[PDB]
């Protein structure tokens, strides 16, 4: 089983290649990490195993879900440190995913009910609805297209959040540039209708993610920085006319950032020759594949060299010992979609049984 051959992910030595994918669970009440999160990640932590936390707010305007953790206040760093210690006390490596939803927000999630910010003024179409704090579903509003000065301010929010994560004890961070959120709103030409230096050509549309990665790399180091993208996922109207060309353009800038920094990024994380094999071959460094992978598909991806690590999402919600179950080829538990985003600290969160 190649999933349990060790792997060197920069400075971190992993004992297996099963990774916990980032998953918003909405148990961080009032954007403050709770003790339930520490129990949740501890259940899933393994000695030498890699964990990626739920998307974490970088600023008061970055949230589009209820009760998602932040890492932009000192109270948030204080609470995150207790969760990181418990995870580290089981021998695991943990990255904090920095997450800005962009236009994928709503009045109720914004300070003073302000409009969400984005690369464009176009809202997410009527086909998608946002989850509201009371469990209902609302309408995505018109975002406010930000200028270039505000862009550099959002980049500074990524930078300050990356330092706060290291302050909390995180081994590193992952840049959330997937699933049609703020960074994807600049990447995809189905959303980015700008005419300034951040829109139009592939180079202009890759400029925002390039500045975000360079800023956090300069702050904490490249080997503590992971990047996640999803060129071929159309979530929230995040379509590109050429997802392969866009994905290869992003890899080219990531490869260049590593050359200009003298170090490799922690990894490239792609969720969805296959599109995934093409980006892996083009990227000079560690590759994590994500999306619909099983035990056999993950074994095969590592054996054929398609990826170095495999992240599992939904199966990790219902199987806290998913790493052990994959090792023993033990039957897995079903997950309950109803409690994906509820607020109970136990029900549908930490009460999924171990083997
Ligand atoms: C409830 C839920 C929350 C998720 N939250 C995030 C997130 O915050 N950031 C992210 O990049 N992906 C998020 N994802 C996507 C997963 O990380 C993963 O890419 C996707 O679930 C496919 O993995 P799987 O088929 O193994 O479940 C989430 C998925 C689910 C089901």
């Amino acid at each position: 089983n190649p999933l349990f051959s060790p792997y060197k992910m920069g400075k971190f030595n992993l004992s297996h290649r099963v990774v916990l994918a980032p998953m918003t669970r909405c148990r961080a009440l009032n954007n403050i990490p709770q003790a339930a999160l520490g129990e949740y990640y501890e259940q899933r932590a393994t000695a030498g195993g890699f964990l990626i936390t739920e998307g974490t707010m970088i600023s008061p305007t970055s949230a589009g879900f209820p009760h998602v953790p932040g890492i932009f206040t000192k109270e948030q760093v204080r609470e995150w440190k207790k969760i990181v210690d418990v995870v580290h006390a089981k021998g695991a490596v943990i990255f904090c995913q920095l997450w800005h939803v962009g236009r994928a927000s709503h009045e109720v999630y914004q300070p003073a009910g302000a409009a969400p910010i984005s690369s464009t003024e176009k809202p997410i179409s009527n086909r998608w609805r946002i989850l509201m704090p009371d469990g209902t579903h609302g309408i995505y509003p018109k975002p406010r297209a930000i200028g270039t000065y505000e862009i550099s301010q959002v980049v500074e929010d990524y930078r300050r959040s990356a330092l706060n994560a290291i302050e909390a004890g995180f081994d590193g961070i992952e840049i959330h540039g997937a699933h049609g959120y703020l960074i994807d709103q600049f990447l995809k030409d189905g959303i980015n209708d700008r005419t300034d230096e951040y829109g139009g050509s592939l180079a202009n549309r890759c400029k925002f993610i390039t500045q975000v990665v360079q800023a956090v790399v300069s702050a904490i180091g490249a080997d503590r920085v992971g990047v996640r993208v999803s060129p071929a996922i159309d979530h929230l109207d995040a379509m590109d006319s050429n997802p392969l060309s866009l994905g290869l353009a992003v890899v080219e800038r990531l490869n260049k950032i590593q050359l200009h920094s003298g170090s490799k990024l922690a990894y490239l994380h792609v969720t969805a020759a296959r599109l995934m094999r093409t980006l892996r071959n083009a990227y000079q460094g560690t590759f994590i594949c994500s999306g619909g992978y099983t035990r056999e598909l993950g074994i095969e991806a590592v054996a054929q060299g398609d990826a170095d690590l495999v992240s599992y999402g939904r199966l990790f919600i219902s199987n806290p010992d998913l790493v052990m179950r994959i090792k023993l080829n033990a039957p897995l538990n079903k997950y309950n979609r109803k409690t994906f985003y509820t607020q109970d600290p136990v029900v549908g969160y930490t009460d999924y049984p171990f083997l």
